[PDB]
């Protein structure tokens, strides 16, 4: 099957992360970029380049006093690991409905240097509400679960005075709504809202997380130097991580943090991923060969929405024609096992581009 | 000082790494790979990036038969705690003689998950010979000491039979000879030789490394799955990574490797190190107001090299005009306290630029 030009959307990357890089934007890395690559991280034009992103990031997330930039290389999956060394202290809490929630417990649950986490569970397409336990120090959960495209609120929950509020953002941030002030860890990587490449994490953190990680070293709990969070705040105080960064990852990062200021900031970007959402869970409610996988419409992503397809209409092969035109990454997370599109809406992805897509499945269903 | 145009080097990045990338490399970016970017590293136009990478590799250094390219996110740093764990069974004998071959035994040393390292000391600008010892399971040193200039000979000591050679070769691997049937795990970064960016690690690893990493997981040892050279084996034989990786940084990479292969080589890449590093020790010996820190012409570095400046003539004032005058990072390693100036050598630098800035280092000594 080969989709009529005059509806195909202007760029078919829908792909969830790595996600949407704009034309203009990978330009910069052999124009404006061209003379920080292979330049030394510790020498001031890439020290001045991490130093654009941590004040980028500041601006656009409305940082309230005392909180930090903090940056290290790895991606999320490495801060999983930082964080169960460096800011649980003794137990933690966790709230999974996922592959990413259920992969940081899981990595807690393992690491012999924390205690065994509470785990409160909801299937795939829902969430449990934010909670607290009075035997915990760390509470977590994700902002946006990627392989559901469950969105959770972001709130400090009541009682939960001694503990802090760590969330993983890797597809949220940039892209929902957040009150950081809410927050102690709100991690992320730059493939997804940020439109940049994987390799990097980045957590906002605030003072009570900064005096934690301290006082979590100063016990002599041994951790490995490539995961040290009181090492990563250290170099990211001046404008450095601990190891060499890709300049290209952070060149990308910075050209897409000055777009979405410059186009009005994160009010901006979630009004983008609002229209983008719109436009796809209203065609998914009105096609009777589809139906948004998560139910509780106040738990639909912006960002990332799973369509489930009835029996009688296959999404693989739908998926594989897309693909074979160009229209790529719709694929479900490869481990949920059902008859399902998975569309990110991030907002380097045009919502007209969505409308067009949302044509294009219907022109391929039509034809199958 | 303003240094005429005439005697200047067309590329004035001397940075040991982040190192020169070849502007027609990076332009491959925005062209041939610019529609990989964005798209899943889980599907096949990313999968057969990492693919090249790894044929080309293994072209590039004559991998034997069973040794396997192994990759993943972190760079070679994350490499010493992924090692630490999961290819050292009981301990380790280690080589010591600047940052970073000090720094690994230092990981090693710390790590509880395995016993009290030998070390074997020797001053910056020097190194101890290659040797073994009864009590040790793995032997590591560095292929070239990015700190002092030093480049060591990679070959498997005397009656080594029980132990991994482990070799750092970061700063060394693809523009210094070696043969890679001496070694066990033979890992670098991408942003030196290669001519990319950091945050990724490869390891060329031998039949026997990958057996004592299946054996040392099957005792059931703890790891952090983001350091997991298990994990890391079993993606990197279907040309994945563990978590999301940069795509510039592979695409970049996999240009270099091609430009190298194309251009005839290893063999290639070293002749023209030691053409680039012939110019840079000959005029240190001619100079009498330079001396190569490096005394043992067997260890001078093809590709970095330590030039050390009598007291008169103040190094770092040399460093600051050439930085002003858009030739950079020839600072010495911020910790080793020399009056130095470091330069590399890697292959994307020309030789005739090297030549070009020993002309601008003695037109500024006369003008100081
Ligand atoms: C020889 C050597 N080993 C290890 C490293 C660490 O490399 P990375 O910053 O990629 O972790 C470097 C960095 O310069 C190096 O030159
Ligand atoms: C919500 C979430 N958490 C964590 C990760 C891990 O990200 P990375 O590959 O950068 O380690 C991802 C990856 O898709 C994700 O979406």
């Amino acid at each position: 099957l080969e989709i009529p030009t005059a509806i195909k959307p202007r760029d078919g990357r829908f792909g969830s992360g790595p996600s949407k890089v704009r034309l203009e934007q990978l330009q910069t890395l052999t124009t404006t970029a061209a003379a920080l690559f292979g330049t030394s991280h510790r020498q001031a034009p890439v020290k001045n380049l991490v130093g654009r992103v941590r004040s980028g990031l500041a601006e656009l997330f409305s940082l309230p006093d005392g909180y930090e930039v903090i940056l290290g290389n790895g991606g999320a999956t490495a801060f999983w690991d930082a964080a169960a060394f460096g800011l649980i202290d003794k137990r933690s809490l966790h709230l999974t409905y996922g592959e990413f929630s259920a992969k940081f417990a899981s990595a807690v649950s393992k690491n012999p240097f924390v205690g065994e986490p509470i785990i409160i569970t909801s299937d795939p397409g829902s969430a449990p509400e934010p909670q607290t336990d009075p035997s915990v120090d760390v509470i977590a959960w994700a902002h946006n679960e990627t392989s559901t495209g469950v969105a959770v609120a972001v709130r400090r929950p009541e009682g939960s005075d001694d503990a802090l509020v760590v969330i993983d953002a890797t597809s949220g941030a940039g892209g929902l709504p957040v009150d950081i002030a809410e927050t102690d860890a709100y991690y992320f990587a730059p493939q997804k809202n940020f439109a940049s490449d994987g390799g990097l994490w980045l957590a906002i953190m605030s003072p009570a997380a900064l005096s934690r990680i301290e006082a979590i070293a100063a016990t002599g709990r041994w951790v490995p130097d490539f995961l040290s969070l009181p090492i990563a705040v250290e170099n990211s105080l001046k404008n450095q991580t601990y190891n060499t960064p890709a300049i290209a990852t952070l060149a990308l990062l910075a050209e897409q943090i000055d777009w979405l200021v410059g186009n009005g900031g994160l009010d901006w970007a979630v009004k983008r991923t609002a229209d983008s959402s719109q436009r796809l869970y209203s065609w998914a409610q009105e096609r009777p060969y589809t139906t948004p996988f998560v139910t509780d419409p106040g738990l639909r992503s912006q960002v990332v929405g799973t369509i489930d397809f009835v029996d009688d209409v296959d999404a693989g092969t739908v998926a594989k024609i897309l693909r074979a035109n160009g229209i790529v990454d719709t694929e479900p997370y490869r481990k949920l096992g059902r008859n399902q599109l998975r569309v990110a809406m991030f907002p380097a992805v045009e919502p007209d581009d969505v409308s067009a897509l949302t044509e294009c499945v219907d022109w391929v269903v039509e034809r199958l």
